[PDB]
């Protein structure tokens, strides 16, 4: 008997496409659950975020999810939720807090660790890597390149990091660093390693631009989109991955209404993130998207 209950999806942008793509499950999920929906769009800034935050209260969100734009900007806004008592959680990102909520998404870690595995075993006696590292305060970059730098540790001083740069997560970042800094490396870098698909992107139009080809220069991505996995196809990219947006916000949107309408637990959901290379195109979310 219960229906059209307010939930707020509150993102920390909708520019970039992983974000793009977390807006329009949540879209398709409210629909399917008979919710009103607000997808609140931080822009990429903190204040504004934390503005959005007071205004789901003040809005009267039943329920409020939250993907943080910064581990500690976010904390204080979405202290104020939880004195509020207002059923809550985070989704891909998360703030820093001795007493957390409920998460939603691919363990960011582990998935760093995968990726630099992945790495370590197209290179058995090392290599040269130049690694493009997302937003520094977001802690989906945070954990998923701590995952990847502890990983190639663990395999040794035959993984040197030559290059170590932030890209803001962002494609046109990916493509200026790559253009910059090949030429002035005395050696070809066996692999680059992108904390995301956007920046794997940008750095794949920078290596066609300096007329390279496919698998010349190794490189990894994360998100598993649609244009990555088409390069995943052609041998441009190595690997991406499925940190799987589809299951983790029609949890997150399941569990939080079900605690809204029938004081369910909201439990969180904790899973790794799949490794996606050629052979295995179709197990990708997202794999009937690639025309
Ligand atoms: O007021 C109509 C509303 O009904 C809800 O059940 C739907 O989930 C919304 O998409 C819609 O706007
Ligand atoms: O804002 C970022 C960005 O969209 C990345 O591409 C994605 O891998 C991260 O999970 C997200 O937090």
């Amino acid at each position: 008997s219960m229906k059209d209950e307010l939930v707020v999806f509150s993102l920390p942008n909708l520019s970039s496409p992983f974000e793009v793509q977390l807006q329009k499950v949540a879209v398709e999920t409210s629909k399917k659950l008979e919710i009103k929906l607000q997808v609140l769009d931080g822009q990429s800034s903190s204040t504004k975020q934390a503005s959005d935050l007071e205004n789901a209260i003040t809005r009267g969100a039943k329920g409020i999810i939250i993907s943080p734009n910064d581990v500690n900007a976010i904390s204080g806004a979405v202290e104020e939720i939880i004195k509020e008592k207002i059923p809550a959680a985070t989704l891909d990102r998360k703030v820093e807090s001795s007493k957390p909520v409920p998460h939603f998404g691919a363990n960011n870690y582990t998935g760093g660790q995968e990726v630099a595995k992945a790495v370590k075993a197209k290179y058995p006696n090392g290599a040269k890597i130049i690694l493009l590292t997302g937003q520094p305060g977001s802690t989906s970059n945070i954990e998923r390149t701590k995952g990847i730098r502890d990983e190639l540790a663990a395999g040794g001083d035959k993984y040197k990091i030559v290059v170590d740069q932030t890209g803001n997560w962002l494609r046109s970042e990916g493509l200026r660093i790559i253009e910059s800094v090949l030429p002035t490396l005395k050696e070809k870098p066996e692999v680059i390693i992108s904390a995301n698909d956007d920046m794997a992107l940008g750095a794949i139009e920078a290596l066609r631009s300096q007329g390279l080809k496919a698998g010349d220069i190794l490189v990894t991505g994360f998100d598993s989109t649609p244009e990555a996995l088409a390069r995943v196809k052609d041998g441009w990219l190595y690997l991406t991955a499925d940190q799987r947006p589809s299951f983790a916000v029609s949890t997150a949107l399941e569990q939080v209404v079900g605690n809204i309408r029938e004081s369910k637990e909201v439990s969180g959901a904790d899973y790794p993130p799949k490794i996606i290379l050629k052979d295995n195109l179709q197990e990708a979310e997202r794999f009937a998207e690639i025309s």
